[PDB]
DNA sequence: CTCACCCAATCGCAATCGCCTCACCAGAGTGACTCACCTTCCAGTGCCTAGTGTGGGGCTGGCTGAGTAAGGATGTCAGACTTCT
C-alpha cells in the first residue's frame, strides 16, 4: 500500500479450469449492451445526487464529464434532460 | 455566443428466406435357387415267325372160299439108348 509492504504466507492455491458461463456478455453496440452503458450512466448521476450536500441537491456536469470521458455530452445532458436543470 | 434539442443518416443486429446440397427412401435390376415342364430312354405287355401235335383225306394191301400143283421148314411125335438110383 501505500504505507509500506505488508507480508502473507499462502499455503493453499487453486487451479481454475475452463469456465462454463452462465451469463451472456452483451455485443458490442448491442441493445442489452447500450442499454448497460445508459443505465450505468444513470445510476452514477443519481449516486452523485445522493452524495450532494447543498438543498436542493446539485452536481456539476464535469464530473459527469471526468467519469465518462468517452461520452458525448448530449448523452449526459439527456441523462439530466428528466430529474435535473 | 453558447447550449440544448431535434432530426437525419449510418451502422449493426436480427430475422427470413433462398436456393443449393445432403440424406433418406423407394424402386428396379441383377443373381441364384427352386419348381415345373418337356423330352428321352427303358421296360413291360401284347401280337408276328418258327417249330411244332394232332389230325383230315386219300390209298393200297389183306381177307377166307376150293379146286390144279411141288419141296417146304417146322414140329409133333416116336423110338432107341445111356445114366442114375
Amino acid at each position: 500500500t501505500r504505507q509500506g509492504y505488508y507480508i502473507r504466507e499462502l499455503v493453499d492455491i487453486f487451479v481454475v479450469g475452463q469456465q462454463c458461463p452462465l451469463f451472456e456478455v452483451p455485443g458490442p453496440n448491442s441493445k442489452r449492451a447500450n442499454t448497460h452503458i445508459r443505465d450505468f450512466l444513470q445510476v452514477f448521476i443519481y449516486r452523485l445526487f445522493w452524495k450532494s450536500k447543498d438543498r436542493p441537491r446539485r452536481i456539476r456536469m464535469e464530473d459527469i464529464k471526468k467519469a465518462f470521458p468517452s461520452h458525448s455530452e448530449s448523452s449526459i445532458r439527456k441523462r439530466l434532460k428528466l430529474c435535473a436543470d
